[PDB]
């Protein structure tokens, strides 16, 4: 029933890059996720006192979520595009597995995962 601590947003010790393809990340797919009316839930980790999910953690042990891709993003945390976008599947997974179809969660999800496939599609040539 507790929280777990975040996932990670701080490494000193990973190696960074900033690529053009991370930059696309951060100005083009993470911001558009973010506005969207649909975001909010996905905003912060899940907390589950206060959500009182006290099982939610027992289910999803990769937690993910916007507000740590945003640090992730914003502090340069990343190696490649593809870590990024694992992150971003991560959280969608994690919705899809701990709820059922046609929530309204779900329903969320899917909203803003049919959003980040569409900018996805025109991720730009590593430069
Ligand atoms: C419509 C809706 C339904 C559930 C919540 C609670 N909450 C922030 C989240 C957020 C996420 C990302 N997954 C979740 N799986 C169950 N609750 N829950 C927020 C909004």
């Amino acid at each position: 029933s507790m929280n777990p601590p975040p996932p990670e947003t701080s490494n000193p010790n990973k190696p960074k890059r900033q690529t053009n393809q991370l930059q696309y990340l951060l100005r083009v797919v993470l911001k558009t996720l973010w506005k969207h009316q649909f975001a909010w839930p996905f905003q912060q980790p899940v907390d589950a006192v206060k959500l009182n999910l006290p099982d939610y953690y027992k289910i999803i042990k990769t937690p993910m979520d916007m507000g740590t891709i945003k640090k992730r993003l914003e502090n340069n945390y990343y190696w490649n595009a593809q870590e990024c976008i694992q992150d971003f599947n991560t959280m969608f997974t994690n919705c899809y597995i701990y709820n059922k179809p046609g929530d309204d969660i779900v329903l969320m999800a899917e909203a803003l995962e049919k959003l980040f496939l569409q900018k996805i599609n025109e991720l730009p040539t590593e430069e």
